[PDB]
Formats: C-alpha cells, sequence, structure tokens
C-alpha cells in the first residue's frame, strides 16, 4: 500500500489533477494507493470531532501515518504542508466555523480548564505538527542526473554578484543561542529536571525528560536585552548604508522561540507605537508576535486607529526601507510571521543579485537579519564567495548531495516542548537521578531558554547513510560541524568513535565548520565536481533550498528520501514547501505555476521501493517518462497563458502510457498511450483556454471538492480518458 498525502496550498491544488492520473496508471498494473488528508485543516477537524457532523469528522491521519512509519514496511509520498503560524490558524478556524464546521475559537488567555485543554490542542497543531513525526528516519537529497542535466542545459539567471553588490548578513555577536550553548553526551540512562529559580520568587520545576544510554542533550538561551540592542544596531546600520532591512527567522517549525524573536523585531522597530499605545495595545489584545496583520485587525476598532496608523507613518520615514512580501497590499516583512522563512526567502534574494523589494517594489540591495550566528555565517559565507567568484552559473556547477540528521525530533526541530521564556530574572539549574548539576545559566526576563536531544542510533545511522553514499558515488563527503559549538564538539566525538567501526580506505572526507565547509563546497562545485554536505537537522533544511534554487532554481526538483529505521521509505515530493504564491496566481488568473516534477519522482522511487514485478515495470518507464518529459521541456511556465502545472500532467500521461507500451504490460496501456496521443492538441487546448480568469475554489485551507476538481480537471476529453 502506497499512501500519497493531501496537504495545502499550490501541491494540494496539483493534487486534484495528478492524483486520478497515477490512481489510474497504478489501478491498471494492480498496485494499491490511496491518500490521507494531514493538510491543516484536515489536521484541525480530526482534533475536534465532538464539535462536528459525522459527514465532516476526519480520521486523525497524523497518528496513522506516524504509527505506519513504526511498521517493519510503509511506503508514504510526502508533498509539503504548512507549518501553522497562529495567523494561520485563527484564520484556518474563521473559514471551517463560516462554513458550518463548528470549531471552537482559540482561547489566547482560557477563562476555565475546558478553554485550557483547547488552546492545548491547537497549540500541538500550531508549528511542523507532521514533519517531525513522519521523519522516523534521517534524509538523502540530491538532484538525479536527468535533473541536474535538465538545469544545464536549460539555465535560470542566478542574476548578478560582484564586489560592489553591498548586500551582507547581519548576526549577533555574543548573547544568542550559539555563544550560551553547552552540552554532554550522556552513557547511562538517567532521568533530567529543568528547575528555574528566582533571585526572589519560589523555585520552579519548569520540565522532566527521560533520557537514553547514548543521547546528547544540549542547553542555552538568547539575551532578550542583546537581541534588542543588536535589533535597534541593526536597525540603524540598514539606515546609514541604505540597504532595505530584510529579517530572517524560521518563526514556523520553531513555534515557541522565532515568533518571541519576531515580535522583539516589531518591537523594536515600531518602537514608538508600542510607547505611545502601550496600554491601547495590550487593552485590545495585541501579541506583536503575531505581526502587524493582526494588530491592523485588532485597531479597526479604537477610538485611537487613526492616530495609531499616522504614528506608523511618521516611523517608516525615520526608519529604514523595510522588505515587503507584497508591495501592492503593503504587506511588509513584518505583518505575519511565516510569510518570511529564512530556508526560502534567503535563496530568493542570493538569486536576485541580493536584491529584495521596497514599499514601491524597486529592487534594492538587502541586509539579512539572522540573529543567532549558528547558521548565518553559511549565508555570510555563500555571500562572501558570490562577491569574489561572481554568481554560480548553474549551466556548469557540479551538485550537492544532503545527508541529514533528522530521525526522532533530532537538534532544535524536537526543542519545542523544551523552550520557555524566563518569568523574571533568576537561573536555570539541570540535575539528573543521582542529582548532579549538569547545566545552570545567569536569566534575565524575556530570555529564551532552550534545550535539545539527539539520540545514538540517529547519529550511528545518519554516518552509515554518508559512508555508503560516498563509497556508492566517489564524492568528497564533508562533516559540517563546527568545534566552536559544544552540541557540534559532542557531534564529532560521536562521528569519529563511529568511523572507527567502517574501513576509511576510499572514504574521501573532511570535517569544517559551517563558514569552512560552505566555502569548500563552493570551490569544489565550480570546478564541476559534486560534494556531499553530512549536516543537522536545521542545516539539512537551510542547505537542500541553498544550493537546489541555484543549481535548479526550486527545491522542488531535488529527490528526498528518507530510510525509515524500521524498514519503510518515506519520498518527500522535493525540499520545498507549499508555495503559497502559486495559489494567488491560481485564484486570480487560473494559472498554476507549481512544478509536479518532485512529485513525478517520489513516485519513481516509491514504486522501486515498493519492488513488485509491476512496481519496477512502471518505475523504470515513468523514469524514462520524466527523461522524455525533461528533453521535451514540459515544465510549467509562469505567466498566465501558457502551459501550467495541468499541462505538465497531461504530458508525463501521455509520455508514461507510451513508455509502458513498449513492456510486458504493453497491452493493459496500448489504448490509453493512443487515446492521450490523438487529443495532445485537444486536451492541450481544453487545459490553456480555461487561464486568463479568476477561480472560485470554494476555499483556501478546505476547498470545495467539486469547484476544485472543475478548476483543476477542466479537459472533459483528458476526464474521459482518465475516468
Ligand atoms: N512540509 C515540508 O516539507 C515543508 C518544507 C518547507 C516549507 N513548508 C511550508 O510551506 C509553506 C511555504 O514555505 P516557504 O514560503 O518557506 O517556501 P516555499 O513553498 O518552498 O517557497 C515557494 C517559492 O519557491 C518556488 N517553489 C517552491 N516549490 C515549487 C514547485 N513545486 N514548483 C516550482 N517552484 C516552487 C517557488 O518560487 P516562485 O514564486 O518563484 O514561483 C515559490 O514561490 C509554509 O507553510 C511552510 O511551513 C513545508
Ligand atoms: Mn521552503
Amino acid at each position: 500500500m502506497i499512501i500519497y498525502t493531501y496537504t495545502d496550498e499550490a501541491p494540494a491544488l496539483a493534487t486534484y489533477s495528478l492524483y486520478p492520473i497515477i490512481k489510474h496508471f497504478l489501478e491498471k498494473a494492480s498496485i494499491d494507493i490511496t491518500t490521507a488528508d494531514i493538510s491543516l485543516a484536515g489536521r484541525i477537524l480530526a482534533n475536534f470531532p465532538e464539535y462536528l457532523n459525522e459527514d465532516q469528522k476526519v480520521k486523525d491521519y497524523l497518528q496513522i501515518l506516524g504509527e505506519l512509519t513504526k511498521k517493519s514496511d510503509a511506503n508514504i509520498i510526502k508533498l509539503p504542508n504548512i507549518s501553522a503560524s497562529l495567523p494561520q490558524l485563527l484564520d484556518c478556524i474563521k473559514e471551517l466555523q463560516d462554513k458550518g464546521f463548528k470549531v471552537p475559537n482559540y482561547p489566547n488567555e482560557p477563562k476555565d480548564e475546558k478553554e485550557r485543554l483547547i488552546k492545548e490542542r491547537y497549540a500541538k497543531i500550531l508549528g511542523s505538527a507532521v514533519n517531525p513525526v513522519l521523519r522516523e528516519g534521517n534524509s538523502i537529497r540530491r538532484a538525479a542526473g536527468a535533473v541536474k542535466e535538465y538545469a544545464k542545459a536549460n539555465p535560470h539567471s542566478n542574476g548578478v554578484w560582484n564586489k560592489n553588490t553591498k548586500t551582507k548578513v547581519c548576526y549577533m555577536d555574543g548573547g544568542d543561542f550559539y555563544s550560551n550553548e553547552k552540552s554532554k553526551i550522556f552513557e547511562n540512562s538517567t532521568n533530567l529536571e529543568v528547575e528555574f529559580i528566582p533571585k526572589n520568587g519560589d523555585k520552579k520545576l519548569l520540565k522532566e525528560l527521560n533520557i537514553q544510554a547514548g543521547e546528547v542533550v544540549d542547553a542555552t538561551f538568547m539575551s532578550a536585552k542583546k537581541l534588542d540592542e543588536f535589533i535597534a544596531k541593526s536597525i540603524d546600520l540598514a539606515k546609514d548604508e541604505s540597504l532595505l532591512y530584510s529579517v530572517h527567522l524560521k518563526a514556523t517549525m520553531m513555534k515557541v522561540s522565532d515568533p518571541v524573536i519576531f515580535g522583539h523585531f516589531v518591537k523594536g522597530f515600531f518602537d514608538e507605537v508600542f510607547t505611545e499605545f502601550q496600554g491601547e495595545l495590550k487593552a485590545l489584545g495585541v501579541n506583536p508576535n503575531n505581526g502587524l496583520g493582526d494588530l491592523f485587525i485588532k485597531i479597526e476598532n479604537s477610538k485611537l486607529k487613526d492616530k495609531i496608523l499616522a504614528k506608523f507613518d511618521e516611523i517608516y520615514a525615520s526608519r529604514p526601507s523595510l522588505s515587503m512580501v507584497n508591495s501592492d497590499k503593503g504587506i511588509t516583512n513584518l505583518h505575519v510571521p511565516s510569510d518570511v522563512i529564512i530556508d526560502a526567502s534567503m535563496p530568493a534574494m542570493l538569486r536576485n543579485s541580493g536584491r529584495l523589494w521596497d514599499k514601491d517594489a524597486k529592487e534594492v540591495e538587502a541586509l539579512a537579519v539572522i540573529p543567532d550566528k549558528s547558521y548565518a555565517v553559511v549565508y555570510e559565507a555563500m555571500i562572501k564567495d558570490l562577491k569574489e567568484n561572481g554568481t554560480l552559473d548553474p549551466s556548469q556547477i557540479g551538485s550537492v548531495t544532503n545527508i541529514g540528521l533528522m530521525a526522532k525530533k533530532a537538534e532544535e526541530y524536537g526543542s519545542h516542548d523544551k523552550t520557555f521564556i524566563i518569568e523574571s530574572d533568576g537561573q536555570i539549574i539541570v540535575n539528573d537521578s543521582n542529582g548532579e548539576e549538569i547545566f545552570r545559566f545567569e536569566v534575565e526576563k524575556g530570555d529564551i531558554f532552550r534545550m535539545t536531544q539527539t539520540k545514538s542510533e540517529p547519529i550511528k545511522n545518519w554516518v552509515k547513510l554518508a559512508f555508503d553514499r560516498a563509497k556508492l558515488t566517489g564524492e568528497k563527503a564533508i562533516f559540517w560541524l563546527d568545534e566552536k559549538r559544544a552540541h557540534d564538539r559532542n557531534l564529532i566525538m560521536l562521528v569519529k568513535d563511529e568511523l572507527k567501526k567502517y574501513d576509511l580506505k576510499g572514504f574521501d572526507y573532511e570535517i569544517l565548520d559551517p563558514f569552512s565547509a560552505t566555502l569548500k563546497t563552493n570551490q569544489t562545485i565550480r570546478e564541476g565536481k559534486n560534494i556531499i554536505s553530512v549536516t543537522g537537522n536545521v542545516l539539512r533544511d537551510y542547505l537542500t533550498d541553498l544550493y537546489p534554487i541555484l543549481e535548479l532554481g526550486t527545491s522542488a526538483k531535488m529527490l528526498s528520501i528518507v530510510p525509515l529505521l524500521n524498514g519503510g521509505g518515506m519520498f518527500e515530493t522535493g525540499a520545498g514547501g507549499s508555495a503559497p504564491k502559486h495559489v494567488e496566481q491560481l485564484v486570480s488568473e487560473n494559472h498554476l505555476r507549481w512544478d509536479s516534477l518532485g512529485e513525478f519522482m517520489a513516485l519513481i522511487v516509491s514504486l522501486e521501493h515498493l519492488g513488485t514485478q509491476n512496481a519496477k515495470i512502471l518505475a523504470k518507464a515513468l523514469d524514462k517518462a520524466v527523461s522524455r518529459f525533461l528533453k521535451e521541456d514540459k515544465s510549467p511556465k509562469r505567466r498566465a497563458g501558457e502551459p501550467d502545472n495541468r499541462n505538465s500532467h497531461f504530458y508525463l500521461a501521455m509520455y508514461f502510457a507510451d513508455e509502458l507500451t513498449k513492456t510486458e504490460l504493453g497491452n493493459i496501456y496500448s489504448d490509453l498511450a493512443l487515446n492521450l496521443k490523438n487529443n495532445e492538441a485537444k486536451i492541450n487546448d481544453e487545459l490553456l483556454s480555461v487561464q486568463g480568469k479568476s477561480v472560485d475554489l470554494g476555499g483556501y485551507y478546505k476547498f470545495d471538492d467539486e469547484k476544485a476538481s472543475l478548476v483543476m480537471r477542466p479537459s472533459k476529453t483528458l476526464n474521459d480518458i482518465i475516468n
């Protein structure tokens, strides 16, 4: 059984067109496949059944697939899905209520234990709820030969870069998680205790943790005062040097830390509003953590509305130009916490000649504020090397493979339950079963305290993948590990320990700090050689947007293979997200520029993994079909009135069917091959000719299925072939 994930936004809409096609082909080969609704709307419905009519209820597909990942064999095609910010959860709740799905309001401040439990249910739904539960395995992300050869044959622009390019990252120097980090390997299984001790007040037990034999636990904090001084410093450096102010966080997955960090940026930039209106904004229930969008919604009803708006205008005037998400709608990099996400936002910036957009959609060289230095140094290096050697030439450069440590919520991706905001000046102490003081921190009011767990089987497995992949291909493999970080220093000892079990003859490997590892991998791919990155859970994410965007245009054209520790497979339809922007263009203009190429390729490896006589026949033929797809350049176009996602589904269908008539399954596919060849022009015209009008999908987070299929499946003659 293959499970296909129904998710959100762009891939959700693609799936309305592509799934019936996948389905037609697998059914005819007696291969079993279904969908699972892990959409943000579906997850919410599945979690509040007691509020719903029976036909409204949704199975807890997150729980079902979580179980499946631990089973001796599982086959999941995982499409990108929303890691919700609060403003997205609030918008999804609304959309459901308005449609008579009667789910409860988010209580910001619960009155009773009833409202307490409801806030805690929604809190589990916020942020990266799905990926950390499904990722019961480490990660292989790489560009298939045929996809790289497409990039080389059909090169995108990586813009223009020189010593005159004034684009720069800005990160804190002391005060950040990197500076304050401590770590410990645990040889024996002990139980930990995290207690706060305020210089006046009672002690408090913040957290209890089961630690197992082998686990690396770290602890750290960011200083609210260093953060606040750094934000002011970073704002005045922007204004001085005439750089556009841009802020790149992870307020999605980092669902406790990064909205808090994000709120300091909003309080910091607009400090005169949070001074003149401290009490009015409090009374209106304004949390700066939610962005300007929630603030402007909350001051619609305030006697001081216009006086608040004239104050913004006065601040914008004294301040450096703010990076915009949407210039036409006045939406800023500080309107909604989920809109600018570092992994996607920094490489779009780098490709566009280090330019981002201002109020008037003018492209302007940017200050890239990334508070923590741990990963900021990666973009610094990348930026240094673009200035020295010019842009990375997609037609010339070699390919970065990533072996990413993920399994069992490794490193900062399991930190949400272990992140706390310090109520008052005090100290954190952390103790074991015996009662030994393992960590201690002098912390202050507003300080962001955090810990992390990375276990031994995850680390041990992650080495085997990098070793085995390097023996397979001959490529150099760099472990990106900063000896100036305690967490990293513990991983070096653990890699070194584990490599003593392996024959290191043939295994070309270095260990470099992320800064140095970046210049070495850039140096290697300029020459045109392939290289392997062996990284942590966050670099896994950052690097498989960075290099893939530079080398292929979008990270969605990558393979993303997760060999689950219990022997299943999860295959992710690229290294990208749910591309909300593609949705805006589908609504307004009936053109989806979403490329499904990562879905095609996920499906190829899903079939190899199935490994049935027919699965291998459909895999080998689909691979040939995708090669033809890339040779004939069928990938969607961007402008309305040009062929889109739907047309590309058609061309893959035609090519797949054709390729299957050459195989032992030919008789089965002969009529489909002929019917799609003979209707090529008629079908392409049916799909094009609906483009250039706005469309009613009946929703955004939850579509009206009838309307979504009419928009995504608008070709009667393709439909009559496919069903
Ligand atoms: N579940 C996952 O694995 C995963 C991973 C990352 C992000 N997300 C989620 O996705 C949402 C958006 O995240 P984001 O804004 O960081 O990044 P995003 O969806 O990856 O960024 C989208 C931009 O990258 C290009 N792109 C991405 N996928 C593409 C595809 N299949 N075909 C063609 N171009 C593609 C597109 O650029 P153009 O505009 O130039 O066309 C798009 O605007 C968030 O809700 C986030 O939580 C999920
Ligand atoms: Mn992304």
